[PDB]
């Protein structure tokens, strides 16, 4: 890369430019220790692109049974063949349709299942795990990954990467919907965008704009000609309780009958649309990071940080959990 790094979100987000640069840790840990997310671009240039095509997954694994989620209403489509998901990944009229006759925005639920990623896809496992940025943090045996070094007094993450596959959201009403709703995790994670399917183009730019993307990010589209995959909103762990207080208030306003100690973040049932994000800012002073994850971008999510994901197009992401020393406190089981 020409330069080692830059700053997105108007200076508030570190963006590293070379995913394999051995000096990345120096500037990374400076921002990581403050509870900030970090972005690393260019990972797709390190991978074998033919291994991350939706057509290839359908051909090699199409006969497996899976469950799908209708992102618009959270309904579950049970016990279908995974080729039913992949064959509609980019051709809309091949997609399963809802009772109202429209093609559904679908998320592939838990595939490969559990910890089976490595067993099912050995070559994809090697291709990714050998090219993850900041390897001392992210690799299973990295010197700064405590995942395999902590006693049972800490919540320890399951093994192997996960794959997250979902169609892109389309309409203006979809703008209030999430691919993955707001929640937090007790460990750190890195999430890599390995494929974006770009066949609506007007609503994508509008969604990015209303999502509060910065102008440098928008220039990655119009000048850099990069493919935007998903819109993230990430909030600092220290603001989690204020977010809960907002979502308890809104829930009551909407007639939900919840006990006063209800945890709407763990519930994973909310997506902060433009109205709620503006309200979170005006009434609680909480500001987040609005991140557009492009092809090859690796999003680093700090433990305890609430975060939500909104697919702009159909995406294939792969994520790996790890436990950094900076944030090990978030998986400790005692107060
Ligand atoms: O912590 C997370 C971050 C992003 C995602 C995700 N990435 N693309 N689509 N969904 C996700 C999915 C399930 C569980 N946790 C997740
Ligand atoms: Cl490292
Ligand atoms: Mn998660």
């Amino acid at each position: 890369s020409m330069t080692s790094h830059s700053w997105l979100c108007d200076g508030r987000l570190l963006c590293l430019h070379d995913p394999s640069n051995k000096n990345n840790w120096k500037i990374f840990r400076e921002c990581w220790k403050q509870g900030q997310p970090v972005l690393v671009s260019g990972v797709h240039k390190k991978l074998k692109s033919e291994l991350w095509k939706p057509e290839a997954f359908s051909q090699e694994f199409g006969d497996q049974d899976v469950d799908l989620v209708n992102c618009r209403n959270c309904a579950i489509i049970s016990d279908v063949k995974v080729r039913d998901f992949w064959d509609g990944f980019e051709i809309i009229c091949k997609r399963l349709r809802s009772e109202d006759g429209q093609p559904m925005v679908l998320k592939l639920k838990d595939w490969p299942p559990g910890e089976d990623f490595r067993d099912m896809m050995p070559t994809r496992f090697e291709d990714l795990m050998e090219n993850l940025p900041l390897p001392e943090y992210t690799k299973r045996d990295g010197r700064l990954n405590l995942a395999s070094r902590l006693p049972s007094y800490f919540v320890r993450p399951d093994l192997g990467p996960k794959m997250y596959n979902a169609y892109g959201l389309i309409t203006a009403e979809d703008r209030r919907v999430g691919t993955t709703n707001l929640h937090l995790d007790v460990s750190d994670a890195v999430n890599v965008m390995v494929y974006v399917g770009i066949p609506h183009d007007e609503e994508v730019l509008k969604t990015i704009d209303e999502g509060d993307a910065d102008e440098v990010t928008k220039q990655r589209i119009h000048d850099g000609k990069e493919k935007p995959g998903a819109l993230w909103h990430i909030y600092a762990a220290k603001d989690a309780e204020k977010i809960r207080e907002l979502l308890r208030k809104v829930g009551e306003e909407q007639g939900q009958e919840n006990p006063p100690d209800h945890d709407p973040i763990h519930d994973q049932s909310w997506y902060l649309d433009q109205t709620l994000r503006k309200r979170l800012y005006e009434e609680y002073g909480v500001q987040g990071w609005a991140i557009v994850q492009f092809l090859g971008d690796a999003v680093f999510i700090p433990a305890g940080a609430p975060h939500q994901v909104h697919n702009l197009y159909s995406c294939i992401k792969v994520a790996e959990d790890f436990v950094s020393p900076e944030h090990v406190k978030h998986c400790f089981r005692l107060t």
